Formats: structure tokens, sequence, C-alpha cells
């Protein structure tokens, strides 16, 4: 007879390459070890430690999937998946910083740079040394690029871009006029004349990540910095999509926290004799936490080894993101209503930090239409 | 590059062995061919049909894990699990009476029985020459088995046992107190013999389609060759049971594929305000809910059906997936039957069958639920 | 004071002697005519049309219809207290009652002729006339029953579909499209048994509502003379107006299902035992018991003051969807609670089965629940989401 | 007729005139003087006791307490629509007034002898005096706060966990064992061997200030037990009636959230138009619209029913777990909505999360319920 493993029950563990499992296990040891102690003060405070990008780069945490010889540790797409849960387990404002450089930044310039482009900035952004935030949504694009001698001069907003206040390499997504008018993107430098970069105050949720705008008025970018290879939707969204991916396992990560938090405490409290544990109720939260993690990581997984082998679809990463995103809040929820006081109480923390990944990436809501206008062939909006 | 399949996101159908997609394709075109045809009819008039038995032991569906050597087809898990999805997609009457004869009663007969018991019983059960049925329910059971000349004497009602009323052969769960112990034993019957009746149960709410009864002991006497020798106690039924739940995990997931597969098409043909039902936003959130639960739920079983077939499966993982899938399908056949209107009379009206057999199924044994609440803490509500 | 678990808020107390007077009457009847019949009524799809005579003697057709017409001139929350006990023992009841009041009556009573409500009122009043309602076919604005001018009168050609009441119908209140003068509009026509080109073949094998007798409308060039068509009414209006009545009865019978099946519920965990215990006294049980308890007392709450509310004319049509949304989705929610709560298959208890199917087709009918939500929806923001 | 979308069933059309008056006196106030403070108050967990002294004034404290003793005189549905236009501010400003109003005055009112009534009614009714009440201990009815006898009359000993107000005030009701039953009695600030200190960094109601009791070998002057009423009808008594008060008050806060929610889909655009153009957003509005429409039926019902005399307590708990429960489903449902003024969501929604497991995490209102209708306890 097999042994049961509650915390496992389908045994992950055994799905995974052993290259795999040693990257999950590094990611756990560096977050356990290095983000778990700096948590709390950061999110009360709103603190963002940037050697943490140092620290993740010096591990090959960093850019995962990015080959050996651009500086990243060529891994796949399990592996991306399995870091971003371990890093989330902690905090989500820890995984976005790291979703941020990894297919936000080190993403957009490997598929759809020049080579030039490719070798000046991946092996910097791949260890920390540089760090990099991605210019798309704004306060229909309106951000412009016009040909200057040299270049061009870029003038627009950006706003609510994560890791900006203190980044050091910008892709910035603005629209280029040929008479045609098409979505382009260009890498821009810390100290770039016109380029500004003011931080963001007073965030709920991702309180440990830091956020902020990028303001151009005619800031000059050379030719050297426009990525060739790529014009319209396809550039920022081959980012969100990958981005999603990591959000998608992320989300499971905090999920699993809160799981064992809610798990841990009611073997711990008592009330009228039993400790809560004992509660008919209390097991059956207890059981839709584990059946839903459970089933939720098949799912992440089963899409990394698509992407991995290139039968993926993008409609995949709609359900996985939403499904992720939306179960894992269900879970918070579930296990801060089964809390009774007013430091197990990282419940909060977590809680609030999904509610703000539920609406980022698009909407649970957005995600469900995607998904209707893939079965129906029907446009709902 | 990739396509999107909207009826198998994940690719189930490339997660297979072409065996198991040739016995799922079997399986599927004797459901659609022969069952198909006969359900609204069986079910409005809770008509007695045996013939089904026959139909699938020609080709070799019944006991799909039992060996050739005693005329099984020798498959695994995987395959088991794919038939009865495909039973059940037609209806989980059906599947129920597919369900019994090989895992309730091939299954104790070949674990637990002598060999003359296997030889005797099995090639016919096979075949379907001989229908079979499991009598448990009426630990704490009162059913008791009497030291005799010869063998042993049975008295009890056992209540609710499905194919009752048209076996050849009965597994009968008795109390034998012998020595001291009293210890639950395992009993081979056949029909019409002495002190055995099987009256018939009508008028049911749902599983209409199929035949259930009762099992009478009347001082019934059983040969000392009948009695199942390798098994004492809890794990005989347990056994079974496990061995059934694996079944119906999977095939709750081909009545819920049924329910999505009629509300999409229905709301594509049905049209209001100029528009498809298809074309709403309320209506799409709901086929996105069915497509996610569904493709989660199928990963589930795969990975469970594969891990039984390396023996790495403990038996909770089964009330997982059981529980999940029985579930969901309910959920997704409320959520198909309420975005109908009209009243019984169309096709699509087959919800309304696969709605009432879930709710029996949901139903029949929150058992599952406790039984991971105590794995995950130690402690028993 | 004590507390009543099974009308927390007395509302006993908050009615008027006459309206409880009304609804004793009417549960009198339920309980002594109806409850013996339901059980093979709805197993074999049977309905005893001289049920109509019985609900007609006792002035449970027409409650708001007046005296001079043979109504028995009530107010709105005593029809909604009648409806609360029809739909206690079965809505395929309600439904036939709901029926001859809001959807035949009231439309003849507030659009027809003098002639047409003095030749027809008085005996859908006393039931010798059975009555149904022409609206939807196989909304009303992509209507195709069509009515054009002919000596005399009209000519009706169209078909009809899921018509309660109609294989059983004397009178047909029909809703055809007319191009007269400028406008393509609705208008609403009188039907007898018998007409030629007229035909009410019975639908049979009915997942819900299998009490009550349901069919078609067939309209072959049937003739209608000057004298059978409403007069007073244009348009979306008609038909409106008549569901807007309809649904206000819906949403307090559909709270009399919800009662039964919590009844039913609770007495059977008291009855029934699990691990040597009475099955009330677990915990996850009395979590649902309580669901229920709070849900239909403030459901009632609602249907009561949208009630009176209207009584007084200060009730806006919205008010309606609120409340017929909320007690058919409540309703619904228990009955389902109530089912899951028992093992078995098919006995009395079984009963919540009948009540569920029935539920599954009310809250599908006079609008469903998302459609009630985007009425609402459309009242707070002035948008409209439709389509 | 013509529809309100913000308020169907016309419960304005359903109260006396001077009913309405009191509320709007709430509401004035609340928007006034509360909404302003309310973010920074919050945000740092700072407490203005001043607060006191303004709902004082305004006769917004013990507003069920006679004028004899300088309360306003008024009925229970006064008092609900109170507690509802403070919470539509924030919870915590509406718990700081229900312990004023439930857990001091109404005790000391009711069990008290008329010169505890004397002393203390007038100055707790203009908030001169803040009140608290112990009944709530570190770990646990069968509590461990013991009053034992010495000369005239009473030594406490024992520790009250999780106290609103009490670091600021100036009364203190303590329930504590004596032989052997539970009894109330009446500390002040300044009395040897009771302490107040505070209890900071709270997820939710961070705008109420919250402490414990410390009380070692704490003297009592016999003058200062309560003389009329001893077990477990004592706190129950101000528990019933503080729940009630809460009932009203998590319907303004699902009410703020509802309206927070609508103006936001009304003002965003995506896609060319309005959030509000989706179907999936309407039915949401929808869905709030309905449960407080309801919710509000219910409480007012059970007003009247109080001041009628008509009511059991078993009401209570229907209402209170409803209004709570809820109230955090609509402050979720507002909160997922949202992509700033609008944040007030998030605040009433970590308010909403403590409110709903004050009383246990094993949902002591459903049983109290299901007890009542079976006839077996759970």
């Amino acid at each position: 007879a097999a042994t049961f493993h509650w915390d496992d029950p389908l045994l992950l563990d055994q799905q995974l390459a052993d290259d795999e499992r040693m990257v999950r296990d590094a990611a756990h040891a560096y977050a356990q070890g290095k983000l778990a102690p700096r948590v709390t003060e950061a999110f009360r405070h709103e603190t963002t430690d940037a050697a943490i990008f140092r620290e993740m780069g010096e591990i090959g945490l960093l850019g995962p999937t990015i080959p050996e010889q651009y500086g990243g540790p060529g891994l796949d797409y399990v592996s991306y998946g399995l870091i971003a849960r371990e890093v989330e387990r902690v905090d989500s404002g820890y995984r976005s910083m790291m979703s941020v450089q990894s297919s936000l930044v080190m993403v957009p310039i490997f598929e759809f740079g020049s080579d030039a482009q490719k070798e000046k900035y991946l092996p910097k952004l791949a260890t920390g040394e540089w760090i990099g935030c991605f210019g798309l949504t704004e306060p229909s694009m309106v951000t412009r690029a016009r040909k200057v001698p040299g270049g061009y001069s870029l003038s627009g907003s950006k706003m609510w871009i994560t890791n900006s206040p203190i980044a050091d390499v910008f892709v910035v997504w603005a629209k280029l006029d040929d008479g045609r008018d098409e979505i382009r993107g260009f890498i821009l430098e810390k100290g770039c004349k016109g380029l500004s970069a003011p931080a963001i105050h007073g965030k709920v949720g991702l309180r440990a990540s830091i956020t902020g705008e990028i303001v151009l008025d005619e800031a000059f970018v050379p030719e050297e910095n426009i990525l060739p290879h790529v014009k319209g939707l396809r550039g920022p969204f081959t980012c969100l999509n990958s981005a999603r991916y990591g959000i998608a396992w992320g989300a499971l990560g905090a999920a699993e926290s809160c799981w064992h938090i809610a798990r841990q405490y009611v073997l711990d409290r008592k009330q009228f004799g039993r400790p809560l544990a004992a509660n008919q109720l209390i097991q059956k939260k207890l059981a839709d936490m584990q059946t839903e993690i459970t089933l939720g990581l098949q799912g992440v997984l089963r899409l990394g080894r698509m992407k991995d082998e290139g039968t993926a679809a993008v409609e995949i990463t709609s359900i996985m993101k939403r499904n992720s995103c939306g179960k894992a809040l269900d879970i918070a929820r579930l296990a801060r209503d089964m809390l009774g006081g007013n430091d197990e109480f990282g419940v909060a923390r977590h809680l609030v930090n999904l509610e703000v990944v539920n609406t980022y990436e698009g909407t649970h809501d957005i995600h469900a239409l995607i998904l209707g206008r893939a079965q129906t062939g029907i446009q709902a909006f």
C-alpha cells in the first residue's frame, strides 16, 4: 500500500526531472532563507531591497529560460514555474520583481532584439547588475516615437510600472508611423535625457515591490535601441503571455502557504475542549484547499510541458492564470475567515497581494471572455 | 503556430497511448451506437435492460483490468477510466451497471478468491454471460453468516443493490463470528438458490436506466467452496469500493462534458434580441467555468490512473478525484440546466437526465472531505 | 416574548385580518383538495380541469379583479398570500392560477372593452371558463404571429409554444403583430374554443410542472371579429403589464415551495440517525437549516413590502424584478440544499425532487435569473446591457 | 411610480418623522466629522477620543437610554439608523459607539443601582466619560477572572483581552466569577491594581483604539458590584444589544461599498465604454442591491419588534449573521471590481473581515438558530 502525502497528493515531486527539482530546491532555500525574514517589515513600510535582483541573479533565477550564451541558466518552462511558485510562497511582491526581469524585459530583448542588443543587455539583466522595467500601460496607446537623425525621439507617459524608479533598463512600447502606424519596442537606459521615473507610494497590495511611472519628453533613443524584430500587438502580448504563466505558478505558491498556515492554526487552536481541526466544517475547507491546489498544479505543469514542446496555444494561459489566481484568492479568503485574532497573519498579507494579482495581467472576467470567444467564435468584448 | 482545441485544451488525446485511444474510441462507438438510442426510453420508463452485459463483454469492456488468463482484456487503469467516461457520457445508469461487474464483482473474486472460484466465475462475468452484483449496504453490518455442516447459512437484507434483480452471481459481505473474533467475510452465491430473493425497486428519481433492487437472505445455504478465503475485515469491500470510485471519478467527467457540449450548442443555436445566446458575457463566463473545471478534473483522473498503474497511488487520492469529479459534474449539470429554456422535449433536455443522475451519484455514499480532513490533520471528526 | 422558528418576524402579525382569513382559506383548500392529488398527478402528468371551478368558487381566480366582474376584489398582499399557499403544495397548481389571474383576467379587465369585460370575466372568475395566454412562440418584439385586416375583423396566422392551460382553455388571449396606419405594433386578440383555424395540442413528457397541462396554440388564418380585439393597448405595454402581474405572484409562490422543502428537510434530520446521533445535531446540517430560514424570512419581508407598495401605488416595475429574481433564485438554492441532504432515491421526501424540478422551470420562465439582473443593472446605471 | 435604485423599497417611507431626523443627524455628523479623518486615522492606527465628545454633544451615545439619565430616550429603530450611518464611514467608529451604548450604558442602566445610574449614565451620555466592557479573556462563559470577598468588599484578579476603548476608558465594566456565579463590577480609571495597556498593529478596526484589562488584586468598593444580575444573563444582555447595532451597521458599510463600486464602473472606461456596460458588472450590482435591500427590511422589522416587546433573542442571531456575511460578500465583490477614494473599499473590507469573525470561527449563530429549530443542541 502506497504512502499518502497530503502535502503532495499526486506526487508532483516525482513528475519532475532532477535538475528541475533542484532548481525548485534552490529557489525554496533562497526564498525561505533570504526573503521570509525581510517580508513583514518590507510590506509594513513598503520597502524594496533591490539587492534582491542581485541575489536571485547570483543563483540563476532571473530569466530562467534565457540561454547560457546570453548569461541565463538555460532552463525549461517547468523550471520557470517552480521558481515563481517558490518565490510567491513567501510574497507576491517578490514574485512580481522577478516576473518583470524575466518575462517583461529579458524576454522581449531575447525574442525581438538584434544580436548586439542581446549581447549588451541580457548578461547584466541575468545577474541583476541591471534592473529592468516594462512600459506599456498608460494613464489606443498614446506614447509616440518620431524619427530623428541618429534614431528616435519619444514622448508620453507610462503608469504603474513595477521596478521603474530603480530600473537601469526600460523596455518601452510606443507607436511609430512607410505610412502605416504601428507599435514598436525601444530599449532605454537610466540617464537618458528626457526620461523620468517618479516613484509611487501608498499601495494596498504588492507593497514589498516598488512601482512608478515612466515619463517621456522628447527622450532621444538611438537607432541601435529599437527592437528590430517586432511590430504591433505581438510584442507587448508575447511578454504578457510569458508573465501570466509565471503568475499562474506563483499564485499557487501563495495558496499553499495560506493553506498550510490555516491547517497548522486549526491543529494548534482550541474551542470547547477539542482542537479546531476536529471540526467537520473545517475539514471540508481544508479538503477544498487541498483539492484545488492539487488540480491547479497538474494544470500549470501540463501547460509547462506543452510550452516546452511547442504545442501550447495562448488560450491555455488564460485558463491557468484565471484558475490559479481565482482559486488562490478563494483559498486565502477561506484561510482568513478561519482565523479569530486581529503572526500567522501572513495570511492577511497574501490575501491583499492576491486581490491585486487577480486584477492585473487581465481580470478574472476578461480571461473568461477570452475563453468564451475561443469556444463560440463570438466576441463579447 | 500551435492551435487551440476548445474541446481538449490540454490535449489529453495526445497524453494517451494509441492503445488507450483505441480502447476509448471502441467504447465511444459502442455507447453512441448501442446505448444512446435507448436512453430516453429506458430512463423515462425505468426499463429493465440486460443485453448491455453481453454487448460490452463481446467487445471486451467488462473487467478491463482482469488478466486474459481469466477472460479479462488485461488492460490498465487509464483504460478503465476511459471506458467509464464513455459510457457515462451517455448515462450514469449504464456506467453504474458496468461498474458493479468490473469493480465490485470481478475484482473481489480476482483478488480474494480461490483458483477454483476464479475459473468458475470470471470468464462468464467477462463475456457478460453472467451478471454480477455486490451486497454491502443495508463494519457495523447486520447480515450474518453462521457456521453449519458443509458451509455457512446467511441472514439479512441488502438494500439498493444495482443489477440485483437480474444477477446470476451475488458477492455478499456478511459478519461471521468464529473462535471469539467477529470479522467480516465475503461470500459468492448463485441465481435461484434457496433462501435468496432479489426483488426490485421501482420509482427512482435518478439512475432510472438501471435496474436496482434488494438481496433477501432467508437462511441461505452457502458451501465452503464459496467463501472468499484471502480476506477478512475492512479490506474486502474497501478494495472494491476504491476500484469503483476510481471508475466513477472518470465517469462523472463524461456526463459533465455532455452537459457542457449540449449547453454550448444550445447557446449557439438559440437567438435572443437578434443575437445568439452565446454572445452574452454571462453565458460565456459559464462556458469558461465548465471548460476549466472539466479540463483540470481530467488531468486529475489521468494522473491517478497512471499512479495506480505504477502502484504509486494511496487510497486517499481516489477520494480527491471522486469527490471533485462528482461535485464539479453536478455544478456543471446545474449550470447547463439553468442555461436552458422550455421543458422536456428536446435533445438538450438530456441535461435534465444527467442532472438527476448526478444528484444520486453525488450523495450515494461528505465521506470524502472527511477522509481527506483526517489524512491532513490525523484527527477524525 | 418567545421564538417562532417557523415565522421569526411574525409576518402573521404584519397582516390585516381580512388578508389573514384569505390566507387560511387558501391553505385549507390547497391542503384539503390539492395535496391528496399532487403525487400521482405529477407522476402521471395529469391535470384535473375541475380544479379551476374549485378555485373559482372560493375567490382564487383573479383575486384583484373587482366584484362587478365576478372577482373577489382583494388587495395585492392577499393575491400573494394565495399564491404562496397554492405553491406550498405544487408550482404547477400555482401556475394554473397565476395564468387565469394575471395573464387572462388582468389583460381583459385592464385593456378590454366593457363588452369584453362583461362577456369574459365572470366565467373566468368562477372557473367555468379556463383561460390561456399566447405570447411565447417557437423577445416579444421578434414575434412572428401576424394579424391582418379582413372584412369584419382580422385573420390570425402563427404559432405559440409552452402555453399553460391551452389544451383545456375556453378563452385564449393571443398577442400578434398588426401593421396599421403607420406602425407595425403588438395587439391582443380574444379567441374562443371551437373557433375555426384554432388548435391547441397538448405537450407531453415535461420535466417540471407536470401537474399542470400545457400546450400549443396554432392559428391557421383564424378569424377574429372586430369585437374581439383589445382596443386599449399597443406594443410591449400589453404583454408586459401581464408579466409584471404574473411575476408578483410567482415571487410569493416560490417562497411557498421553499418553505415546503425547508420543512421537509428539517423533519428528515429530526428522524434520521448517523453514527448513533440524530442528523439534527450535526453542525453543518444546522448551518443549512439556518440559511434556509434566513433567506425565506427575508424573502417574505421583501414580497410583503412589494405587496404594500403596489396596493398604495408607490411601486415601480423594477421592484418586481428584484423579488421575482430573489424568490426564484433563493427557492431553487433551498430546493437543491434539501435534495442534497437526503439519501435514498425516489419517497415522501422526494416530494423535494418534485419541488426541485418545478423550481428549475420557474427560475427559467417569465424572465431568466440573468434577464432580471440586467433590468436591475440598467436601472442602476442608465446603460442597457441586453444586446 | 418612480424607481429609486438606491432605496427600492422606500425605507424612508417606513420610518417615523423623528426617526428620519435622527438618521440624518447621525449622517450629517459622520460625513461632516468622521469621513475627513478616517483615511489617516485608519492608516496610522490613531484614535481621537474627541469623537466621544462630539457624539455625546449631539446625543448619539446610549440612544435608548432615558432622558432621566441624560440619554436621548430614543427607540431601537433609531439606534439602528445611528449604527448604520457611523459604520457607513467606518466599522471602528461604530465599534467605539456600540461599546459606549450597548456594553457600558445598557448594563449600568439595566443592572445597576439608582446611585450607579445617577453617577455614570449622564457623563457617559455626553461622552465626558469613556467606557469599556471586560468579558473576553485571553484564551476563553466559564471564565477565570475572579472576585473574592474582602472587607468592603471585593478583590479582582485576572485578564481581559481585545477590549475596545480600554486605554482611554474612564469607566470599566468587568465580568468576574464570585461565590459561584458571574457578576459585573464597575471600576474607574485610577483604581490600584488595574491597568489598561494598548494593542497595536491590528489588521482591521484600526480606527478604534483597543487594549487589555489587567486586574492585579484590584479592589472594588461594595457599592460598585451590579446588584441586579447574576450569571449568563449579564454579559449576554449587553452582547445581544450590541449585535443588534452591528446588524444595522454592517449594512451601512455594505452600502458604501456598493455605492463606490457603482460610481467606479460609471466613471471608468475600457474598450471605448464604461465598465458599467458589462453584463458581468451589472449582475454584481444587482446582487449588491438585492441583499442590502432585503437585509434592511430584516433589521427594520426586528427593530419594530424590539420596540413592541415581541422579539425573542434568536431573531438578532438571524440578522447579525445575515448582515455581516452579506456585507462581507458585497465588500469582496466591490474589491474585485476595482482596477484613491475607491479604495475606501479595501478599508471597509479589512474591517468586515474582523467583524465577521469576532464571535469565533465556528458560526455560533447558525447553531443558536439550528438549536432553536430542532430543539437539539449541536
